[PDB]
């Protein structure tokens, strides 16, 4: 229950989440892409490397996402995935796309 209450915290109180792991390059990527939309101010980076309850926290994004592995990334509490589907989603208009429903980009 407390590991699924917080991992949902995270998830509804930041428009954008992403759950990452010490110096992971695709991690860092995925961050990297958000910051450039200036998405600071409503963004969340939750490193579950560094905690008890990673593998905990892990599964229960399988449980959410189907993986179990970081960065897992969320917009306004829909699943957009790893970073491969942020580049899509990037490349393809979409991500814009959803940042303009949410008033994140003009």
């Amino acid at each position: 229950e407390a590991v699924k209450k917080w991992v949902n915290k995270i998830i509804e109180e930041n428009i954008i989440a992403v759950f990452a792991k010490t110096e992971c390059p695709y991690c860092i990527k995925a961050i990297s892409i958000l910051k450039g939309y200036n998405l600071n101010s409503h963004m969340h980076v939750e490193n579950i490397e560094k905690n008890p309850d990673m593998a905990n926290i892990q599964a229960y994004l399988k449980e959410l996402t189907g993986k179990s592995s970081v960065p897992r990334i969320f917009i306004n509490k829909d699943v957009v995935g790893g970073c491969d589907d942020l580049v899509k989603e990037n490349d393809e208009g979409k991500l814009k796309e959803r940042l303009q429903k949410l008033g994140l980009v003009n």
